[PDB]
Order: structure tokens, then sequence, then C-alpha cells
């Protein structure tokens, strides 16, 4: 009814929740509880992949661009559907990776990795903030999945234009279904663009500390599955090394 077609169908393709498999009834160690965030992240890339097969026009982009635009994004997608899941069952206030993993502040005793987990904190902060919906925040995912491309663009360049621009014209709705005001859906279409554009830098650190952790993997004692190998080694060298142009909505 007011609900529209396109978000209602995004709600219904969103995968299930993923569980990470963790142990649990074990003392979490530093290297144990990165390998099991490593294990749910290649069930979640798993379920990316599958979710984007899906995805309205996703699978008509040329498949080098559609590869390339889940190799660039998966860390993105992954940490925002953390703060989804943080924001509505712990009210962002614990980091809900999986059901059966929820990390508090008692539960990150390695310092670095804290430090990571507060700069991942910031969104569901945000969300909280802002008090983001669901309708909102499907558009939202897929706006990221359309975030970045190379520098030389993608095949489908064409393709890819009209398919963001359908979503940002489909979270302008997810907007209107509770923005009234011209004015207020126009500032809230400034506010959650912005922290889309946020993300990019938020992001990197993710992305560093994972390059920094995957070298050093045989050292920490942490595992990384194979899918995941294969995307952190195909881009993100050239990612961090900022190889890639970061579509932004804010100058
Ligand atoms: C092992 C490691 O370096 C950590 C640092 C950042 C971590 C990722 C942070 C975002 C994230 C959220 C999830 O819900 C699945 C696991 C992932 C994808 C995490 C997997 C383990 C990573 C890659």
């Amino acid at each position: 009814q007011l609900i529209p077609p396109l978000i209602n169908l995004l709600m219904s393709i969103e995968p299930d929740v993923i569980y990470a498999g963790h142990d649990n009834t074990k003392p979490d160690t530093s290297s144990s509880l990165l390998t099991s965030l490593n294990q749910l992240g290649e069930r979640q890339l798993l379920s990316v992949v599958k979710w984007s097969k899906s995805l309205p026009g996703f699978r008509n982009l040329h498949i080098d661009d559609q590869i390339t635009l889940i190799q660039y994004s998966w860390m993105s997608l992954m940490v925002f559907g953390l703060g989804w899941r943080s924001y509505k069952h712990v009210s962002g206030q614990m980091l809900y990776f999986a059901p059966d993993l929820i990390l508090n502040e008692q539960r990150m005793k390695e310092s670095s990795f804290y430090s990571l987990c507060l700069t991942m904190w910031q969104i569901p902060q945000e969300f909280v903030k802002l008090q983001v919906s669901q309708e909102e925040f499907l558009c939202m995912k897929v706006l990221l999945l359309l975030n970045t491309i190379p520098l030389e663009g993608l095949r489908s360049q064409t393709q890819f234009e009209e398919m963001r621009s359908s979503y940002i014209r489909e979270l302008i709705k997810a907007i209107g279904l509770r923005q009234k005001g011209v004015v207020s859906s126009s500032q809230r279409f400034y506010q959650l663009t912005k922290l889309l554009d946020n993300l990019h830098d938020l992001v990197k650190q993710l992305h560093l500390y994972c390059l920094n952790t995957f070298i050093q993997s045989r050292a920490l004692s942490v595992e990384f599955p194979e899918m995941m190998s294969e995307v952190i080694a195909a881009q993100l060298p050239k990612i961090l090394a900022g190889m890639v142009k970061p579509l932004l909505f804010h100058k």
C-alpha cells in the first residue's frame, strides 16, 4: 500500500540471520575471536553474493563489474549490517556480530581490536541518533554496494549510473514514508547521504586492520577462510593505496 514495491522486494531478499558457529563454552582469546569473526565473514560473504543475484538491476551489469563491486564493498556492507543488528537487537550498546557472537566491552581485551570496535560502534550510534528506519537502511545498503568504482570506471557504466540513480530515488521514497516536511525530508536526505560518505574513512581503518592481520595471520594464529582470503588478496592493497574512485554525495 504505502511501502514502495522495490523496498518490499529488498525486505524480502534480505538474508536470514547468519550464525558464526562460535564456541562460547571456551574462554575467547584474541586470536580465537578474530578467527571466529573471519568464519562469520566467510558465511556473510556467501550471503552477500546470493543477495546480489536477487538485487534488482545488479545481475544486468557486466559480470566483471558485479564481481568488482562485491570485492570493493564487502567490508562496508558487513560493518553496515553489523551496525543495523546492533541497533535493532541491543539498542546499539553491544556489537551484535551474530546471535552466537555478541561483543561487549568486557570481551574486547585487545587494545588494538577494542579501538577498531569503537570505530565500528560509530555506525549503530548514528543509527540510534538518527532513528534510521528499516526502509531507509535497505536502500542505503544498496547504495553502499554501488559506492566505489574503478579509476577507469565500469564496463557497464551507463547501466551502473541508472541503477545508482534508481536506488537514490528509492531512498528518497523511504525517507518520505516518515519525513513529511519538504525541508525536513531534504535535511534527512542530507544526513543519510552524509553518513554514507563518512563510511569511506571508517571502512579504510577496517581495511587496514584486516590486511595487516591477514599478512600476520600465521604469527597471530588467525585463520582466514578461502573466499575471504581471495577478496582480500584481489583488491585490498589496491583499495588501500587509493587506486579506486570512491563516490561521494557531498563535495
Ligand atoms: C580479522 C580481522 O582483521 C577483522 C578486522 C575487521 C573485521 C570485520 C569487521 C566487520 C564484520 C562484520 C560482520 O558482521 C562479519 C565479520 C566482519 C566482516 C569482520 C571480520 C573480521 C575482521 C576482518
